[PDB]
């Protein structure tokens, strides 16, 4: 389906919420393609579990801010956004949703 921010039949890995992206890092469309990604390194380099161990939830924080990461500036995974929520970026923002979404599930 193509409801954004709602979990679809084949979104069953990770929480499918496109809809914090924003609220993820504290960026969105107002940072350049340079800002938007600091933004997600400071967090990335931050909540690393290997630098953090023993929280299982940093890597969960890592993951959400693996995504915002590109979607923000990014009008592609932006528009993969309204389709997929974490998942389809997961995956479509970190490799490219042609290449490796059509690979995987």
């Amino acid at each position: 389906m193509r409801s954004p921010g709602m979990a679809d039949q084949r979104q069953r890995s990770l929480s499918t919420s496109g809809e914090s992206l924003y609220h993820v890092l504290g960026l969105d469309k107002n940072a350049t393609s340079d800002d938007i990604k600091k933004s997600y390194r400071k967090l990335a380099l931050k909540y690393h579990p290997d630098k953090n161990p023993d929280n299982p939830e940093a890597a969960d924080k890592f993951k959400e801010i693996n995504n915002a990461h590109a979607i923000l500036t990014d009008a592609t995974k932006r528009n993969i956004y309204d389709k997929y929520g974490s998942l389809g970026l997961y995956v479509a923002e970190q490799f490219g949703e042609e290449n490796v979404n059509t690979y995987f599930v």
